[PDB]
Formats: C-alpha cells, structure tokens, sequence
C-alpha cells in the first residue's frame, strides 16, 4: 500500500546554509528534485526530512519557496546518519512500510519504488542495487592486498524499504549494543535470522556530491 | 621513458563489423577517441590492437579513414581477453614498459598515464583505480549473503602498466597452469612475491558499453 519516506539531511558535514542538498541543479536545489519524485508518487503519504536544528530556518524558507501537496516534516537529527534515520523513523505514526532515501539521489523512478514496496511488504526488507561492473580490490597504503571475487557483488543504492516494526527493531537492537552500521539494510542483517532482498535498479540512480556528478546529472535530465 | 600499449578488441562478443568499439561518439567510433589519446602522447611508441581475424578488414578500413602518426598494428587475438592480451604482448619488440588498456575507455588523461609509467618503472606493476563510494554486498538469488567491508576498497580502471618482462612472466605462469585472471594485475598478484601498486585516477575515466554510457560520455566531452 502506502509509505513514509525518511531522508537524512544532517550531512552524514557543512556549516549552516551550506548543505550539499542546496546545490542547484538547473536552478533548483538537488533536494527539491528529489522531493518532487515522492510528492508526485501516489503511495507516498509523508516525507520526513531529518535535519540539523541550525538549518531549520533554511529548510523552512526553501520549502515555502517550493510548495508541495504531500506533507513534509522537519525532524531534528543527531550527529551520525544512523542516529538521524532512527529519530526520523520515530516520527512515523503507525505501522506501515517505510523507505529510507538519500536526498542526493534525485533520479529514482516510481517503478523502482513500487517494486521495492512490494518486496518489503512481502518479505520485510528490500534495497535497490545494481551489479558491480568493475574489478574491486582491497588496497593497503596504495598496495593491492587482494582482488575481491566479483561474480555476485552488487553496488547498493537507496531507497531501502522495510516494515517499520522491523527497521525500528533493527535500530533499537543496534543502538542497545553500540553497533554502527553503514546502511539501513546492514542493521537488519545484523539481527538473528535477519534477511534482506535485492531489487535491481538502474545505473542512472546516481548520488550527486561532487561537480562532475552535476555534469552527469544535467545530461540525465536533458535525456 | 616510453611504452607500447596493447588494446584487446576481440569482444572480451559480436558478429563481424558490429564490435562495440565501432559505436559512434559525436560521429567517430569510440576506439578512435581512445586511439587519439595515445597518438597525441609523446611517450607512446606503438599501439597494438588485438582483433578477431574476421574483423581485420573492418579495422583496416577504419584506420585508413583516420590516419595517425603513431604506428598501429593489428594482431590477431584468441577467444578470451587474457589470451588476446598475451598475443598482443608477444608483439612488443624489446624490453620496455607496456600498458594494457580498454578500447572503450576514451577519457584517460596523459597525466594519469605519466604517473602510471613512473610506478611501473619504479616497482614493476601499476593500475589506475578510484575509491569505491557505494556499499557493496554479495548476493545469492537476490538475497543478501553479506556486506563487504568498504574502508579500503577500490574500483579498478585501465590502463595497467608493467615492465614487459614481468607481465610476460605473469602471463606465461598463468597459462602453464591454466589460471584465468580477471585483469592483468591479478596475474601478477598470483605470482610468488608478486606486488601491484595503485595510482588514484578520476571518476571521468569511464568505460562505454551501454547507451546510457554514451549520454554520460557526451556530457564529459562537452564539459
């Protein structure tokens, strides 16, 4: 059915007003492009944007500049990405499917979200990923220590979709024992019996941090 | 000092004339864009293009359409990438630095090649790579089996630069015992005491296979 989306926007870090999500892409902040995807999606009930308190005013101003039909809440985060995601998930008001999504990934398609909601509802946890295409090596001090075996390796994207109860439990367990995950899926993996499934996404679902990313973004738009 | 470059162009596979390297990028085949990089590079002595015999005529026609100052030889390859690279290295006429390079990586910069020649000459073997930015997971039947620990992982590019004697030895040893490597560095790694170093490259040094790659290419050009 429907979902809430939590987007961590605390910078896991820049000074107030200088969030990487405010970098303009064809004249609109990256975050705007991302927000419009979830706004136009019929099954997205609400957007939870997890922020640093200092940047609240900047986000408020930005949202008044760009109004949306879909409800958007600014929820204060913490000092790490995981802590922030969890404070976000604490603002979901009933049991339902929850997505967690990178603000700087504006090219997610409603098709992919739909497929991810189906899996999360079916089995509890799902992530978007694509096959790794390049050889991967582990390297100590610019010296190759090994070549990682490529056959079944996937590059992980967002969103990641979960039953709220499940992801909440995975966050609580992790926090109670001081485990620091990378992405949300790794918290579920860390639980006993915890299981996560993959929906294959698209190579266009890129994350925009650096200026070369903008250039690649501007070409994905125009196309 | 100077080097030969071997470029495997046997399709490790398409029918004759339909090589992926003939896909036109702003009106010139991808291979042309790549060849121009090595042609304009003062230290490149020779280009060895390893082909399927069937496509010889197509390559010959393509080269007469685009003349180059730098000498280019068409050398017949084998049925795998490794076998083809090795037949290529067999046409290098004296001991020197040899590069091996993907035909479909046209955005290599002379700066990067220069840094790679320095390392290969210094320590014997060098590769271009960039830090992995995304979470990597191993996945069986769309089901995550593990999260690969990210801190020291690099995505490997070409070229890879070696002392000819060293890479030749690594190829001979591998063939004598039927070992099938992925890239050339993995053949050197497989030798006793074999050691390979990393030069950090650039995120623009992309490989062009799919149509989305073209679009990303056309934007890297224009920029």
């Amino acid at each position: 059915m429907s979902y809430d989306v939590v987007i961590p926007a605390a910078g896991q870090r820049m000074k107030a007003g200088r969030n990487k999500l405010f970098i303009e892409l064809k004249g609109d902040p990256v975050i705007i492009h991302t927000l419009r995807v979830f706004d136009s999606h019929r099954q997205c009930d609400k957007i939870i944007l997890v922020i640093n308190e200092q940047e609240r005013e900047h986000f408020q101003q930005l949202l008044s500049d760009y109004p949306f039909q879909t409800s958007i809440e600014l929820v204060a985060g913490g000092d790490e990405r995981q802590h922030s995601v969890y404070k976000g998930l604490k603002a979901v008001k009933q049991e339902k499917i929850v997505l967690v999504h990178d603000g700087a990934r504006p090219f997610i398609k409603h098709e992919q979200i739909d497929e991810l909601i189906a899996e999360a509802e079916q089995t509890g946890a799902a992530i978007l990923a694509v096959p790794v295409k390049d050889t991967i090596k582990r390297v100590q001090d610019l010296q190759v220590s090994e070549t990682i075996e490529r056959s079944s390796l996937w590059a992980v994207q967002t969103p990641q979709a979960f039953r709220l109860s499940l992801l909440m439990k995975a966050h609580a367990e992790a926090e109670r024992k001081g485990f620091l995950g990378t992405d949300d899926a790794s918290l579920v993996e860390q639980m006993e019996g915890g299981s996560v499934r993959v929906v294959e996404g698209s190579y266009t679902n890129i994350k925009l941090t650096t200026p070369d990313d903008l250039t690649s973004a501007e070409a994905i738009m125009e196309s």
